[PDB]
């Protein structure tokens, strides 16, 4: 291997320059299977990678695991291997009452409630998505006529307190996040997830292109959800090759 | 009879306008409105000069913001009170990237928040991101005129001098926070420096208002009229696609 | 035509002036200048309108700063480049103390830094303090004409609305940082709110320039004026030449 | 499942109140194999769990995945399931010249270079380990005579810039971390890893006991990346905390 | 006269001492030194009163720090300059947990940094953590002496009043940062409040010096706004 | 509870005899020295680093109470004196200047301080200015002229430490944390006159609570110069600053 965690070589990519990066290792093959010539490359820790072809061009599908830390590793190492465009496809919890489960959300930028983004750029730097990528995802969503929402996403380092969930062992939420969901709601934030702030910030600050699309699994205020989002990211990828 | 404290405008003055082109300089307002139909001066107070025009049958506003986020936040807030829901920032700018030459146009997707006013609307973690529809319209408008466009991040500073790491000053000093900062932004891909977008984009993105920004490159420190006109033509054309 | 980028002034225009009275509104410039000898217009570009006058045979400058720290920072810097060493800001303001009434004059000793520009000159730990000689001159000038004067701290905000905790706005909301802030500043003895002193005082105190500020209260949140505050700033300037 | 990510029920724990939490899912079975009656429970995302028995008491081994975010989910849900004591066993990069690859490092407290810890306590709060757990780990390392070091650990949200690694795609390190390794080194910090700040902070601020131990796989004073003792110690330490 | 600027002590005055017991009140220095062999007064300047004593044939220093991290940082630094490598703070404290009783002994593993001096040695992310051997010696010494002991986190405040959310004050005002803070620390398991440990533990842990912290509970905040000394002395014995 | 209205100072309101102004030096040993410049001085109490005396100035009761080193001990003294009735505080110290033109023996009157402390934050957020009261500053400047000293009026850097916070490297570790590396040069360039360790807390806690506070100090050493005053760096310069704080107090009664 040429990289420390992924266990991949540059030749394994076969010139691929775009990568679809879901969070769950088990979703990798499902995505790769939607394209031509899907082939498993490796599986180490939460990093499962597959290669496939889209319109004749090699494409990579690699899981990031949950959180900005594991995401930063996958992105960095894929970048070392030649990837220049990253499209995250995940699951999300909507916090706006007009966003129903199954809906598709395309993120323009994220509220940085993580710690990893800070390892790439100061907080003043926007965790903004690449225009080309965001455009491709939006156009793709329209192509299949999915109910799409485009906007800001709150990206948290935690699934519980950072998303102001009180149904926990302690039932406590630190001052910083107490009442934070209502604040994000009033600010128009669409949803919560846990990897976009790191992904977008590390890419926008290093000349890498990144997009973010997610399927609504819950509304903080069923199956054809992921499929639609997955179809969208694969279609978007076609326009970014 | 004004409905707002600084702009000296009434909702009636807007004639139903919901979109506003917001340049920084009052002297540029008429020239912009002059590109549209039935342009009429509304008012002039402080750095806030406003004109009303018509685009494809719809009333549009052109109002200056003055220099800086503080002045901008006043114009935007009061315009919002008057009914404006879409704001398009137009201006001329320098550049900090070698590949960006004078005459090019820049469309800002998001801004580095080197201001103070944005913090009065959303914590620093919140992105000073532009509205997708506005950014799309600006890029495509730039497209239709064959403009050489650069789409990316802009550093928005509360100062013209130290915040943009200029040393040709009275003190010749730059506070620790900004020493070596220009090279850091360059390495991070930032296209340029300007002084109102962080405030504009943040206050709009966090209040359900649509905002976008386009600027003509007239200078490049790392290295005049046509550039401007193009930028101006682009913002008006974009406005047309957002009414 | 000009030795500076924005003001459109040359050192020659100042005729050796070392002190400038800096109101925020360009319209107030001529009126202030008119109280001195040989007043004459100098230039007008953007929100920067300048006039020159004379006091006790010494040249004095009156130049507007526009609204906010950003425009103020430009004016102060360029005036400093032209030779100005003493700056006296004069404005109108809204008091937040129940016993500071409309018509009263306020002399600021230092300001709460609720701006962004002051940070481009000194870290937050540094005090946005006024020069002692300037503050003394303003206080002594205020007492020579018998105005009801209050000397103390002022809150300097980058915004007219949320930063001064106003809810009579489009969104009707105030970000967490500022919710309940006016009551806190009140309890801390802060006299009023304005929008340029934090930047002015900080940039001058950290660069060897003298700055002071006086303002007339024309309204009180908790429930001719120009002429007096203006009279005070000119009499004070006289003592600083 | 009683929890959203682990796919476990309280019954799966069989009364277990202590969990050994490695970062790598593939290390779980290996740890469980050193104990009695090892049984696989589940595997979802980066969370692989096994149950085993130690001195007639049930013990859980569950991976956290890399980083504080994944770790915070594992710890929280295990806590919901009844776990009250957590012992992290991981791998680490030493930043002191005389620490050898293979050495066992027991963490007393961590430098919070993460973001998740802040979701449980403000930065002023110490990412300190529980005294009983730390004592158990040290004492255990003592009974098997392993080369051990006890001290502070820098816990980063990134493997690369946050640990000041420059052999990267960009080759740059943001201002905040430029020259940071030298500073931690001068401050006596022993090593780098990526989960302790979160683990220790979230546990110490919620009445949960946590211990941290790791084996050195690279010495950063020499190289950024390399070309069972710690595992035996965490199991033996666990015996003492039952 | 004096090899250090504030303490008025010379390296010769320590007679090879490498461990110092550092109480806050200068008036308690003599008392502590009295529990050991050959106690001798060394100096008294400002809030710094120092005595030298002997424990199991080894020189030991007892020196007051005065109240707060600033005065503490001076004493620790200058004592370090004179050769001290291990510091054991012994103080008084107010418990904020209902189960901790007045008279109980508290051993601090790490402190919440509500001070400013610690930041002069390490950024906030760094833990104000006690030395492991010192903490162990204190816990063990507590068993030996016999006392209801609690081991845990301590909140170290730069103020006695607003920082410990006390309202019995002239203004009766507590700044936003500290409003409702005591209940937050309570929920997070913090045992008590004191004012020197964050600075002490941080400056020591970040400079290769060993530090331990033990205190006697003199009040319990959930109710209102000699074991420890014997324990710190016994712990010192185990650390020589 | 041994006839004290406060927890640390061991003083009662009766002890102040109506005093409303307090001179607050840092060293308890200097309290008696300062009280000696006034009439009928009497020692009130001595507890921890808090030594207090009462004296008469132009026939009015005045308190002199040490604060100890640092904002924490200072905040205790000021708060408890406030509870007892003090409304005006004048700090008098000896300090080391960081400006080349500020010579030993000079007197420094502080208008505001750089908050390099932690206690000030317990009274007001960092954005708040650690500014001195105008009346107090005026009295100190005027008294300086009555005495005839070479005075400098300006900003002071108030640090929670004597060593790294004042960027001193002659220490056990010989290192200075990132935040303070190169900080002295920055403060010098910003016109900061000197370093001391109590003003940020004193000025902030008073300005944010309706109390008046002033700060004056004698320059007994200069961080930029090679030579250092003899055995008595303090005494003469110290006496100058002390004479001034007392003279200033007279105008604030
Ligand atoms: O509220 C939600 C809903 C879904 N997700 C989320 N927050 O975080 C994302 C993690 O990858 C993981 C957390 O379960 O899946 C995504
Ligand atoms: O330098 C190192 C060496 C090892 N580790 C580390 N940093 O972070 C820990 C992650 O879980 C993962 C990163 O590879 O393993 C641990
Ligand atoms: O609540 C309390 C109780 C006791 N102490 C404290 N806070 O701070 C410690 C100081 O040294 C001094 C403060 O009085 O004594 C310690």
């Amino acid at each position: 291997s040429d990289v420390f965690h992924l266990g991949l070589t540059k030749n394994d990519l076969q010139g691929a320059q775009l990568a679809i990066v879901p969070g769950d290792p088990e979703r990798v093959e499902k995505i790769a299977a939607l394209m031509d010539k899907p082939v498993k490359l490796a599986s180490h820790r939460e990093f499962t990678s597959w290669r496939a072809e889209l319109d004749g061009k090699a494409v990579i599908v690699c899981s990031t695991g949950i959180g900005g830390p594991s995401t930063s590793i996958a992105v960095e190492e894929l970048a070392q291997l030649g990837i220049r465009t990253f499209l995250r496809i995940g699951t999300t919890g909507a916090i706006q009452p007009h966003i129903n489960v199954g809906d598709v959300l395309v993120t323009t930028a994220s509220v940085r409630l993580d710690g990893a983004s800070l390892h790439f750029a100061p907080m003043e730097f926007p965790a903004v998505a690449d225009f080309a990528c965001t455009t491709a995802l939006v156009e793709a969503a329209k192509s299949i006529g999915a109910t799409t929402h485009v906007g800001v996403t709150a990206s948290s380092d935690t699934f519980y307190p950072g998303q102001e969930r009180y149904d926990t062992y302690s039932g406590r939420v630190v001052r910083r996040f107490k009442g934070s969901m209502e604040e994000w709601q009033a600010m128009g934030v669409m949803n919560y997830e846990m990897e976009s702030a790191t992904l977008l910030t590390m890419c926008a600050s290093q000349g890498l292109r990144a997009g973010m699309v997610a399927g609504v699994i819950v509304n903080r205020t069923m199956k054809q959800t992921e499929s639609h989002a997955v179809k969208i990211v694969v279609e978007a990828a076609r326009r970014l090759l």
